C-alpha cells in the first residue's frame, strides 16, 4: 500500500479524488490532508482515518508518504510541486501543471534528478465518451483517419465580470483536457490554427475557442463555447472507410454532483451509444451501435501505483505535457485568428 | 416577355437553366442557343421553339435579345461575357465568373459604362436549406449570431488520378457557392482561415476544405469533404439566445436528376425540417420545427426580369462577387493551413 497526501481539501479533492482513492484501500492510504479553513464535510466518518493538518511541514517530512497530490489554487501549484520534490516525494498536480512552459521543464528536471515522478492529473483520458472514440479509432473499421472533432460546450450566456490572464480563459481551462486527449492519440502536430475570443463579457479572458491540430493530412479539431443551446456530438471521427459519431459526455461527474459515489448503484449511468458506419472488407456498408466504454478516473491512481511500485512508465508522457503547454502559449503569439507551425 | 440566349448547350444549360426558364414562358423566351457543335439533346420536343446555331454573331446581333447566359467552359467565360457586353447585352455567367479578380473588375467596369448588368449565377441563394437558415437568422429569435457552419459533403472514396491546378479543386468548385451564401448574409469578412487538402488521391487538386470567415466576433465556417460517411447537419447557427440546426440539402437537384421538372407534382419534395431551440423574452426555452422554405433556382431569372425591366438592383452585389473571387485566390497564396486579413 502506498501512503499518499493531499495538499488542499477543496471541492476538487472531495469530489474528483477521494471518492476514487478511498475506494482503493488495499493499494492507497490517505495519510495526510493539508489545508487551512475546514469544512463541515470533515466531520464525516469516511475521513475518520485521515490526519488533517494545517502545517505542510508534517506532511513533507513524513518518510512514509510516497505521493503528494496538489489540489490547491492554480497560483500555488508550482511552488508546492517543487517543495514536494525536494522532500523526495512523487507529485500529481491538478490543472494547471504550471503557469508557463518553462516552469514545466523546470519541474520535470528536478524530478528526473531525484529520479521521481511529477505529472499532471489528466483524468479525462478515462472518460467513457473518449474511450469509446479511442476504441473506434483502434478498431481499424474507419480506415485511415482524416478528421477528428471534439466538443466541450455549455449554454451559460451570463458571465459575471472577472478579468484575468490567458491562463484564466477557456482555452487553458478546458482546452488543456480536450487537447491532451488528441495529443494522447496522435502525438505532436505539425501546425496549429487558432480561433480564440471573448463573447459573453468583453472584460473577461476568452470563453470561446477552436484549435485545429494538423498531423500530416489528418486534422484534429478541439472546440468549446459557452453559447451552445443545441449540443454538437461529443466526438466525431471520419476515416477513409467510415465515420464514428458519439453524443453525450462521460457521466462520472454528473453522478458525483448528484452525490453518487464510484461503485455505488447507478454510477455513471449512461444511455447513449456511439454510432459507427463503415464499409467492411467485402465492400458492404455496415452500421453498428457501440455500448459506451466504461470510464474510471480512478485509473489515474492505478497507473500511479504501477509507476511508483514497479517503475512502470508514467501514464502521461513528458512530451505530451510540454506539447500541450506549448500549443496553449503559442495561441497568444498574435491576435486571433492565427496559424503556427510547431518547430520541435 | 424578355428574349434571352444561351452560349453553351451542355448539362448545366439543360439541367439548371432550361427547366426553370421554360417554366416562365410568360416572362422569358429563349430565342437562341449557341453551341460549337450540334448536340443530340436539341431534338427534344421541349426545345422545338428554340433556334440552335453555331454562329455567335446571329445571336449577339439579334435586337430583341436582352440577356445572354454564358454556360461554356470556364476558360471562355471572360471572353464571351465581354463580347456580349460590347454587343449591348446584359450577361449572366455560370461559375466561375472569371478566372481572376482583375478580369471580374474589368467586366463590371465595362458593364457600368454601358448601363448593362453582368452577374454570376448564384442559384444556391435559393436553396431551401439555406433559405430556412436565413429565415432563422433574420427572425431575431437566436439573438446575436456568433457562429454559422455550412457543410457540403459526400462519401466518394475513389478518385481516379487526374492532375490539375487550384482552379480544378473542390474549393473553387463548391466553395464558390457555399461561401457566396455566407457573403450574401454577412458581407466582406475581416479575416479568413484556410485549410485546403487533397486526401483521396495526392496527385489531384484539393477535395477537402474548410474556410473560416470572421466578421468581428462572428465566425462563419464553410467546409466540404468527399470522405464523410455519416453526414453533418447541412447548417448550424448559434446565437446568444439559441440555436438552429438543419439536416438535409435542397432537393431540386435530386428531383432534376430523377427526371422530375419544376412545377411537376413532387418536385423537390422535402421531408426534413429546421430545428430551433431558443430562450424567449420571458426566459422560457422554446422549441420550434420549421418547414423548409421552398427553393427555386428560377428566382434568379425573376430577379433579372425586375432588374432589366424595372431597374431593380441586381440580386447579387458587385462587392459580394469580388470578395468571393479574392477569398478563393488568396486560399492558395501560401501553403495550407493559413490565415489572411482582407483589406476589402
Amino acid at each position: 500500500v502506498i501512503n499518499c497526501a493531499f495538499i488542499g481539501f477543496g471541492k476538487s479533492t472531495t469530489r474528483y479524488h477521494l471518492p476514487y482513492v478511498l475506494n482503493r484501500k488495499d493499494s492507497w492510504h490517505v495519510a495526510h490532508i493539508f489545508r487551512r479553513h475546514a469544512k463541515p464535510e470533515e466531520q464525516a466518518p469516511i475521513y475518520s482515518h485521515i490526519h488533517f493538518t494545517s502545517d505542510l511541514d508534517e506532511v513533507l517530512n513524513d518518510p512514509d508518504v510516497k505521493l503528494v497530490v496538489v489540489c490547491t489554487h492554480a497560483d500555488s501549484h508550482f511552488e508546492y510541486a517543487k517543495r514536494a520534490l525536494e522532500a523526495g516525494k512523487n507529485v500529481l498536480v491538478e490543472k494547471p501543471f504550471t503557469p508557463t512552459l518553462a516552469q514545466a521543464k523546470e519541474l520535470f528536471a528536478l524530478a528526473k534528478s531525484k529520479g521521481l515522478t511529477v505529472t499532471p492529473y489528466q483524468n479525462r483520458r478515462f472518460d467513457s465518451c473518449f474511450l469509446t472514440a479511442k476504441k473506434a479509432i483502434e478498431s481499424g473499421k474507419l480506415g485511415e483517419i482524416v478528421e477528428v472533432e471534439s466538443h466541450f460546450d455549455y449554454y451559460r450566456p451570463v458571465a459575471e465580470t472577472k478579468p484575468g490572464l490567458p491562463q484564466d480563459g477557456a482555452f487553458y481551462g478546458l482546452g488543456v483536457h480536450t487537447m491532451d486527449q488528441i495529443i494522447s492519440l496522435f502525438g505532436r502536430p505539425d501546425h496549429v490554427a487558432y480561433d480564440i475570443r471573448s463573447l459573453r463579457n468583453k472584460a473577461n479572458p476568452d470563453d470561446t475557442f477552436e484549435a485545429q491540430l494538423f498531423y500530416g493530412d489528418l486534422k484534429a479539431i478541439v472546440k468549446t463555447s459557452h453559447l451552445v443551446k443545441i449540443d454538437y456530438p461529443k466526438f466525431i471521427v471520419h476515416g477513409k472507410k467510415g465515420s464514428f459519431i458519439k453524443y453525450g459526455i462521460d457521466q462520472q461527474e454528473t453522478s458525483l454532483k448528484a452525490n453518487i459515489m464510484p461503485g455505488e448503484p447507478g454510477f455513471a449511468a449512461d444511455d447513449s451509444v456511439g454510432v459507427l458506419e463503415y464499409v467492411n472488407d467485402e465492400g458492404v456498408t455496415v452500421r453498428e451501435e457501440m455500448k459506451p466504454e466504461m470510464g474510471d478516473y480512478g485509473r489515474v491512481y492505478d497507473a500511479l501505483y504501477q509507476t511508483i511500485t514497479h517503475g512502470a512508465p508514467n501514464y502521461v508522457k513528458e512530451s505530451e505535457v510540454l506539447t500541450n503547454l506549448e500549443i496553449l502559449e503559442r495561441g497568444f503569439e498574435q491576435a486571433s485568428p492565427s496559424t503556427v507551425t510547431l518547430a520541435k
